[PDB]
């Protein structure tokens, strides 16, 4: 399979571009558009990458496309763990379905927050807020696939199946790719020496929601989270050979570029993957 990466949410992690040439990740998640709906005016946040007002972000575009080049899908994520995103209807919905098709996807938009690149997809990486219509935003971002360009949707869930807030959309069988996040969830994350639990939620994502691949999402490092890191070497001997046998697998999700660099993740597990 392949690695997926989330980049943009600490400015010491190195530009887009210096990520997609590693050669290490086949997604990047671009993290995060933490704030949109109920009338708020959507905005990005890129930690101390750039300043996206006057067009301080349009750089991106450069990285963007550099990907693209190279064959690596790049998702505009929403949400994340801080932010007052959300949806107070399914107008709202589709107001933000068309917000993101103008200023990230193939519409068109003379404030385009990242630049003229158009990305392959959204992430929603929903964690709190409102459980409601999240399922509507997916089927108007996928009525704009009719258009000629396949915008591709991923999610990336907490462990606990079903999930409170993208279980109804995960449930369209809409979603390209999903990586569960089997961290800061005691139920579902590994602990020294037991891999039961984590495998045998991992088995209920797989059997349970029709979508493309799913990703056994981590914590690049101890410190990228607050429970569930799992060394480079149990990952490798203990939990890739049961969990590569599922014709769904589709690799490994990281969180995040910053922490992968400082604990050289990806590097000690690429070739497993
Ligand atoms: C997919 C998913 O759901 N992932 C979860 C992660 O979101 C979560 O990790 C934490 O994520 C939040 C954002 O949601 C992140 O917060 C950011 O923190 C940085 C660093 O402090 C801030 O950057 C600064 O911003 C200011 C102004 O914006 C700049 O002036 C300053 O220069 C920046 N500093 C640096 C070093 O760049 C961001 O502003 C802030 N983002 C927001 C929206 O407020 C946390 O740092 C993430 N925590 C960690 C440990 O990475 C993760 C937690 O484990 O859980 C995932 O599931």
């Amino acid at each position: 399979g392949g690695i997926a990466i989330y980049w943009g949410q600490n400015g010491n992690e190195g530009t887009l571009t210096q990520t997609c040439s590693t050669r290490k990740y086949s997604y990047v998640n671009i993290a995060f558009l933490n704030k949109f709906g109920n009338g708020q005016t959507p905005q990005i946040n890129l930690a101390g990458h750039c300043n996206p007002a006057a067009g301080g972000c349009t750089i991106v575009s450069n990285g963007i496309r550099s990907c693209q080049i190279q064959g690596i899908k790049v998702m505009l994520s929403l949400g994340g763990g801080i932010g007052s995103y959300t949806l107070a209807s399914q107008a709202d919905a589709k107001n933000v379905a068309d917000y993101l098709w103008n200023n990230f996807l193939g519409g068109k938009s003379s404030s385009r927050p990242l630049g003229d690149a158009v990305l392959d997809g959204i992430d929603f990486a929903i964690a709190h807020g409102s459980t409601l219509y999240w399922d509507d935003l997916a089927r108007y971002l996928s009525a704009y696939s009719k258009q000629g360009k396949k915008v591709y949707l991923t999610a990336a869930p907490q462990c606990p199946f079903p999930d409170r807030y993208l279980g109804t959309a995960l449930n369209t069988g809409l979603f390209d790719y999903v990586w569960v996040q089997f961290f800061n969830n005691p139920p579902c994350q590994y602990s020294s020496g037991n891999i039961n639990n984590i495998i045998n939620s991992w088995n209920r994502w797989t059997t349970s929601i029709n979508a493309g691949k799913i990703f056994l999402g981590l914590p690049a490092a101890p410190e990228a989270a607050g429970s569930g890191y799992v060394p480079p070497d149990v990952l490798i001997s203990r939990i890739l050979p049961e969990i590569k046998k599922s014709p769904k697998y589709g690799g490994v999700m990281l969180w995040s570029k910053f922490y992968d660099d400082k604990n050289g993740y990806s590097s000690s597990i690429l070739d497993s993957v």
